């Protein structure tokens, strides 16, 4: 399967739409279709790639830093997260976590 990711940059006000395989993280998809998103450990690690779910799943199982907590509260590693269902999610949230 190939879903739909819905990429929304608040603060610039802008939105990409790119498609991910179930099998592809996304940020590794969004770089591939040309658009450049934050990151810096790349190994679900660290919150410099954190995006904020508005709709659909993923499956991040990979990452490490975020509790269960900010889990519930719709936060995702975008560098370690493969979309489970078409998602749409709010990226650069990192400065949402202090
Ligand atoms: S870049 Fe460090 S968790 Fe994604």
């Amino acid at each position: 399967a190939t879903f739909k990711v819905t990429l929304i940059n608040e603060a610039e006000g802008t939105k990409h739409e790119i498609e991910v395989p179930d099998d592809e993280y996304i940020l590794d998809a969004a770089e591939e279709q040309g658009y450049d998103l934050p990151f810096s450990c790349r190994a679900g690690a660290c919150s410099t790639c954190a995006g904020k779910l508005v709709s659909g799943t993923v499956d991040q199982s990979d990452q490490s830093f975020l509790d269960d907590d900010k889990i519930e509260a719709g936060y995702v590693l975008t560098c370690v997260a493969y979309p489970t269902s078409d998602v749409v999610i709010q990226t650069h949230k990192e400065e949402d976590l202090y």
